[PDB]
């Protein structure tokens, strides 16, 4: 195995493939990148066993085929530390990989490419393309609502649901929920999968700002995304995800509208004086006005009053303020609508001007 | 106690008096800031007992004298979270402090200002003034060479020395040394003090880019710096410090000169393949050449060769590359000079074009 490539054709591919990978991944070969030369292409692969990232770079200079595995971080640091415009010559020599540029020479130890972890071939069942921007939307809008290390492994992930001509994401906690759907201009079978925590991260990470569309393929136990010359594959989470349709409030006929930024700053200042563990705030809704109060064990107290649009009956409702701020932070819009039923029922929050996404939050007893 | 102040007049002083790496209190009252209104000025004071930071803010609106102490981080978060241009009215009310602006109200818990730790009055013995830029130069030039938790506790600080019309800093950890002197245009007594690590941190963080000069006063056991309406005071470290003059190599009659950036990048690449704990690299110097090699336990190896200016005898010398890189990063010059004696003696490194700062590093046996 040999190749010579310009440093700058190596930088992004390298950064993109080291994104997976554990902490001494306890499996040391997981700290290595699999390098493969075949045809006129160098392929770079990283994996953490659950997912795998692959980049292709075209070889215009003379090359010889073969494969090896090298420590990912060190090979990246070498390449990155060389001067702009450096030509990097790489050759596999016995149990070492030799890198030379200019009058700099480096030998890295290798692990055999035969030993590198290989996700099994699988069959795609649903395939679609969509703008990168739309995947970013769908992820941003819901990520913050996934569980973290919940016993219910499937809540630690994000549901991806194809339905009609839309792709939808759904994330929940057991306490708060987010869902977002976006039209994609393709007629799709109905299909639901759960993408793990690390895999949604990696998906997001692949997105770059350019005109490369995202090409997706889903199988029974895998998802794959291809943008440009990178391809990301993840295992799926095997469990049944709750139905968002069952979670959305049934009869939320009391509707409050308010400026997003004023609401979020009023909640953010109150939070300062809410209990650091439980974060409870109390909302008093009355004609055209909202009052937010917070208190803590030290007996400290905040109160915020703002003008809002509200015609229904007066009610008092407690919320974990972090749940509320998370939603208001992800909405990024002029005005917000909160849809309320009673003091004992969940509330729905969305952009006053869009039904793309919906957030549901369980009130707190208090 | 009562005052009304514009928010943007509180923001900077608040930030300056809340002095970082003390996130974990000790005594509770230490987590509070001391507010005092007297003679038309609000004074705000933070302390960890070893040091104290005081800001004064002129009060043009009606105000009423008195003092209290409030949770530092909460009062800051409250003021910062209010809207641009907010007027903040504060009044002390029982065992609570009432903060109100617009239609936001807050009540914070207090502890008696009578209880707040006082640092005792002490008398200055040396006083001088000097530009912030020159204090910044002095600290950045040497700070990185301070010890961390060495048993020889005086090494964990920085020496500030007045001599002639210069102020000098020195820092050393027993393995490497930095010294920097800058002229200050005042004739001063010869005097030496050790500033503790946290005090040098606070001295640096009070430098703002402005041309409020530092007014410095040193007593037997304390240092004080006054910049604008901010006054910082620290205990001194009571011990005797190594004489740098001792440590400077006897006479190093082999001089190597090289471009700083080319040298630092060759060392930075090599270090990748050095031992992660001991970080040894070898230097072979030869007519107009330097060769740097590194290896690690897995038997990986880096070589760098570059052109330099060098006429003396060939030599091999081993160094901890992190020490060497620290120096090259702190010198921010075009060319550097290394001053060598033999394989078992320390090297001195400086700007080839300036003698302002000197760095001494002891060789390692590889
Ligand atoms: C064996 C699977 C058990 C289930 N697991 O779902 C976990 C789960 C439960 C509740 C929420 C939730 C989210 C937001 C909210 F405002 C109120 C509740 C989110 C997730 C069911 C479920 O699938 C239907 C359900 C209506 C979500 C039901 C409730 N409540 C359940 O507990
Ligand atoms: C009781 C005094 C303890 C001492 N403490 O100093 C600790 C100390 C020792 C060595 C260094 C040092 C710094 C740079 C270097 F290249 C080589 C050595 C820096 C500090 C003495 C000292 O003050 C004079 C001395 C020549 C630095 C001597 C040595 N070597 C000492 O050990």
């Amino acid at each position: 195995m040999k190749f010579t490539v310009e440093r700058e054709h190596l930088l992004k591919p390298l950064q993109q493939v080291s994104g997976p990978l554990g902490g001494r991944p306890t499996l040391p070969i997981l700290g290595n990148l699999l390098l493969q030369v075949a045809d006129g292409t160098l392929s770079l692969t990283g994996t953490d066993l659950e997912m795998e990232m692959v980049a292709r770079v075209a070889l215009v200079q003379p090359h010889e085929p073969g494969a090896t595995t090298v420590p990912a971080r060190k090979f990246f640091d070498i390449c990155r530390g060389l001067p702009e415009g450096a030509e990097i010559a790489v050759q596999l020599e016995g149990e070492r990989m030799l890198v030379r540029s200019g009058r700099s020479r480096f030998s890295l130890s290798t692990l055999p490419a035969a030993d590198f972890p290989n996700l099994d071939d699988w069959q795609s069942e649903v395939e679609f393309t969509l703008p990168q921007a739309t995947m970013k939307r769908l992820i941003e809008a819901t990520q913050f609502s996934m569980a973290h290390q919940d016993v219910r492994y499937y809540l630690n992930g994000m549901l991806f649901e194809t339905e009609g001509e839309e792709l939808r994401t759904v994330a929940t906690d057991g306490h708060r929920l987010a869902v977002c759907s976006m039209p994609i201009g393709q007629s799709l079978p109905s299909h639901s999968v759960i993408v793990p925590r690390k895999g949604v991260i990696e998906l997001m990470r692949m997105l770059d700002g350019g005109d490369n569309p995202l090409r997706v393929q889903i199988g029974s136990n895998n998802i794959r995304a291809h943008v440009g010359d990178f391809i990301f594959t993840s295992k799926l989470v095997d469990g049944r995800f709750p139905d968002y349709r069952r979670v959305l409030p049934k009869n939320p006929d009391k509707h409050l509208e308010a400026g997003c930024d004023l609401l979020k700053q009023a909640f953010a200042r109150a939070a300062i004086l809410s209990n650091e563990k439980f974060r409870g705030v109390r909302l008093y809704v009355s004609e055209n006005q909202l009052k937010i109060t917070a208190n803590n064990p030290e007996q400290e107290e905040a109160e915020e009053i703002l003008d809002v649009t509200y015609s229904g009956a007066e009610m008092e409702i407690g919320f974990n303020v972090s749940y509320v701020l998370d939603v208001l932070n992800a909405l990024k819009c002029e005005n917000v609508r909160m849809m309320l039923t009673d003091s004992v029922s969940s509330v729905q929050i969305e952009d006053a001007a869009s039904q793309s996404a919906a957030y549901v939050v369980m009130p707190m007893r208090l």
